[PDB]
């Protein structure tokens, strides 16, 4: 209610400790903070964790109470709700280990709970479909910035972090700072009267650009007709984590037809982005999906392999690499992809029968799921509506990056594993190249033999943050 003044009080902070790694890391915690005045769901609270030194007037890793970075990780995956995280959390989903390491590194951590597509309100109505996830993330950032003077950490050094749909959430927060689109939603929640632009983005395998992801996926995987992925199993886990088992299928003839069409469409979409190489050349694909853009994808995979080769990894786990002396000199990209295998069927994101996580993300209180592409609406196998075009644009980080803007975070670190088939490699590459081309700081790689996952390179992520902030 209006009684909630959204004022942080450091007297709320209580002392705790956690092991990392062989050592007791001391910090203070304030949990279950209602970060808006009119929440519609119990999940909309945030936790604050502060290195102990900052309540005792001292320093950690070059930082102090006034100056520490504020890491804002989220636990969103699959566009599902993401509970507020905690270094003590053992319940799934959690990146508690990352928070423990972040505190040791001197970062203030503000971990906000985020609605997602299955969230319902007290009356059982859905209230977490798009754009709830990003509205909540923004409302948490606003809480932090509004409380700059009271909350330890520098609110001008907010760095979001997330994996998968949570990586899209982090990227979207960095891309969409202070966008008017979201203001009515934020006003209706009674979010704090502050800005929501942030300093830097960390994103692992961001599942974004949804309305073009089907095109990209078939550009990458057309010609591969079997798909292999995972499905939940029964049993009850001590920590609530889901357990999985493999499952596969073969594309139907309908799917093969759509696949070849979606692949062709990708070239038209890609070329019109006007992506440019470092020499100024337009990165393009021809009608067959071949060209300088494909050469960039290949070179990033060769670079991934070279880094691994140099460490004594056997890169011939996968097919296609040409090694000459000590150098990975080329790559048969089709062979590599056949050995990696296709994960998703067709379309991979906007399913014709509205059964994907992304379909459900684009539902609303009336419609459980919607299409978000013209192709899937036209070819729908169930009665269905298309989501509003403005909403689809508003939740795509690329919509904001057609220019050099100062609402956009200046610094980006994006990773997508070279063994990650949850979206085409083209999707994070497009994001990275657009950022580069518009003058933003972008540190990008496809780490070797990494699956769909995040937070596996914290030493390097933290060195990047410290390079920006110390």
């Amino acid at each position: 209610s209006m009684s909630n003044r959204l004022i942080f009080d450091a007297d709320w902070l209580v002392p705790e400790q956690v092991q990392v790694a062989g050592q007791a890391i001391q910090y203070y915690a304030a949990r279950n903070i209602q970060y808006v005045q009119h929440p519609v769901a119990a999940i909309q609270v945030l936790n604050v964790f502060v290195p102990a030194a900052y309540l005792h007037g001292s320093s950690v890793n070059g930082y102090q109470r006034a100056t520490a970075p504020i890491l804002m990780p989220n636990t969103v995956g699959g566009y599902l709700p993401g509970p507020a995280d905690d270094p003590q959390r053992v319940t799934w989903p959690t990146n508690a280990g990352t928070i423990q390491q972040a505190l040791k590194r001197g970062y203030v951590v503000v971990a906000a709970g985020i609605r997602g597509r299955t969230t319902v309100d007290k009356s059982g109505q859905r209230v977490g479909q798009a754009p709830a996830f990003i509205v909540d993330m923004k409302a948490a950032i606003r809480y932090v910035k509004y409380n700059q003077g009271r909350l330890p950490g520098d609110a001008n050094r907010i760095i979001t972090n997330g994996t998968s749909a949570g990586g899209a959430t982090s990227a979207l927060a960095g891309a969409s700072g202070n966008s008017a689109y979201f203001e009515p939603a934020l006003t209706a929640l009674g979010a704090a009267p502050a800005t929501d632009d942030i300093f830097a983005v960390s994103a692992y395998c961001p599942i974004h650009n949804l309305e073009h992801a089907d095109m990209a996926y078939e550009w990458q995987f057309n010609g591969i007709n079997d798909w292999h992925r995972y499905q939940p199993v029964a049993g009850t886990t001590k920590n609530g984590r889901p357990k999985f088992e493999p499952v596969s299928g073969q594309l139907t003839v309908e799917e093969q037809a759509l696949s070849l069409a979606l692949k062709a469409q990708f070239s038209t979409y890609l070329n019109q982005l006007k992506l440019t190489a470092s020499d100024g050349t337009h990165l393009t694909l021809n009608e067959a999906g071949m060209g300088s853009f494909r050469d960039v994808v290949r070179q990033l995979l060769i670079s991934s392999a070279q880094t691994a080769f140099d460490q004594g990894t056997d890169i011939h786990k996968y097919a296609g690499f040409v090694v000459t002396g000590n150098q990975v000199t080329d790559l048969d990209l089709s062979a590599y992809l056949k050995s990696l295998t296709r994960m998703k069927a067709v379309p991979a994101f906007d399913q014709l029968d509205l059964t994907s996580p992304e379909n459900n993300l684009f539902g609303d209180a009336t419609a459980k799921a919607k299409h978000f592409t013209a192709l899937a609406q036209t070819r729908s196998t169930v009665t269905a509506q298309l989501a509003d075009a403005e909403l689809i644009q508003a939740i795509n980080p690329l919509s904001y990056l057609t220019t050099t803007s100062s609402q956009v975070a200046k610094h980006w670190r994006i990773r997508h594993g070279a063994a990650d088939r949850d979206t085409s490699f083209a999707i994070p590459i497009i994001l990275a190249i657009m950022l580069e081309n518009h003058g933003y700081g972008i540190d990008f790689a496809l780490p070797w033999d990494i699956p769909h996952s995040g937070d596996y390179d914290l030493g390097d992520l933290f060195s990047w943050i410290d390079g920006l902030c110390q």
